[PDB]
């Protein structure tokens, strides 16, 4: 059926060209197997041009020897990290178009009660024809949660893009998490360099404070871990986005400012971001769908043995083929 050529990320390999992902020893570790089942069900639930899609899943040898899962996707030229940090063009109009598509993908995603929680340029794929697709859904969760990650929210996802609520454990974990990350991504496109490149937990809070200023007392009281509160209080106003990005566009910084706020409830939504004057060029409500029905994460909260999860994953592969080949 397919012929491999070269390995890309590490396992994904190039191979009509396609990308093929090996998930080796998929059923050997509970965490890895649970993540594979979550990704399967999320990607099958979504049908949207700005969200990665599975083209094919290679079938099962006898069942007991079924160890690895191969997943076929359409090959994407690059990702937004490789584009941002290179000699490629990235004018304001590039920034405007890439931001639109991310936000278009998020409106759909957020309407199904799914929070990505791991948006960074490297997870935003871009093909030869400039379609941007959100990938890598292993960190995604709903509004309700059961996991070590219930506590320890400061270890959720990637440090340079992590929202203050996770860092500080503010007990208000919503789709607003992704809009922080978008803010960082947006800022990073405008300057071609990371906005908040923290070295460790403490330096990451510094660098956010050096732009956003001191957080409010009501935010500080909602920090549960007392040791972090003491550090914040030991330090002696916001820096205007104009002086952070000197040559930048006016409409862009307005929108950026509505994303990078300490308080989750103060952040603009994906839907409302798409109504901002900066994205008027591309904004069409009739072409920017919601996702119905919503995604249920109940299956993830179940404490399953590796073998039950294996059975679950194999049923999602069977159902994938039945919905197209059979029916
Ligand atoms: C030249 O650059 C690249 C092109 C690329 N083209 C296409 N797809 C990729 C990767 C994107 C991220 N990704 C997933 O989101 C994903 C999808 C399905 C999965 O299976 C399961 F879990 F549902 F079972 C697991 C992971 C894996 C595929 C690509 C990755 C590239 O660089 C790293």
């Amino acid at each position: 059926e397919y012929e491999i050529i070269e390995t890309i990320g590490n396992v994904v390999s190039s191979a009509q060209q396609v990308a093929i992902k090996k998930i080796p020893n998929a059923f050997d570790v509970v965490t890895n197997a649970k993540r594979t089942l979550r990704e399967l069900k999320i990607l099958k639930h979504f049908k949207h041009d700005n969200i990665i899609a599975i083209k094919d899943i290679l079938r099962p040898v006898p069942y007991g020897e079924f160890k690895s899962v191969y997943v076929v996707l359409d090959l994407m030229e690059s990702d937004l990290h490789q584009i941002i940090h290179s000699s490629q063009p990235l004018t304001l109009e590039h920034v405007r178009y890439f931001l639109y598509q991310l936000l278009r993908g998020l409106k759909y995603m957020h309407s199904a009660q799914v929070i990505h929680r791991d948006l960074k340029p490297s997870n935003l794929l871009v093909n030869e024809n400039c379609e941007l697709k959100i990938g890598d859904f292993g960190m995604a969760r709903g509004l309700c949660t059961s996991e070590h990650q219930y506590f320890m929210t400061e270890y959720v996802a990637t440090r340079w893009y992590r929202a203050p609520e996770l860092m500080l454990s503010l007990h208000e974990y919503t789709q607003a998490i992704d809009l922080w990350s978008v803010g960082c991504i947006f800022g990073e496109m405008l300057a071609r360099r990371q906005l908040f490149p923290g070295k460790n937990y403490v330096h990451q809070l510094q660098l956010i404070m050096m732009v956003l200023g001191t957080p409010s007392p009501a935010v500080i009281q909602a920090v549960g871990a007392e040791r972090v509160r003491a550090y914040i209080q030991s330090l002696p106003q916001p820096v205007p986005w104009e002086t952070v990005y000197p040559g930048a566009d006016r409409q862009a910084l307005s929108l950026l400012g509505r994303m990078l706020r300490f308080e989750p409830s103060a952040r603009i939504s994906a839907a409302a971001a798409l109504r901002h004057p900066f994205l008027a060029k591309y904004h069409d409500p009739d072409d920017e769908p919601d996702c119905a029905p919503p995604f249920d994460f109940a299956f993830d909260r179940e404490a399953l043995t590796r073998e039950r999860i294996k059975e679950a994953i194999v049923a999602e592969i069977e159902d994938f083929h039945a919905r197209r080949e059979g029916i």
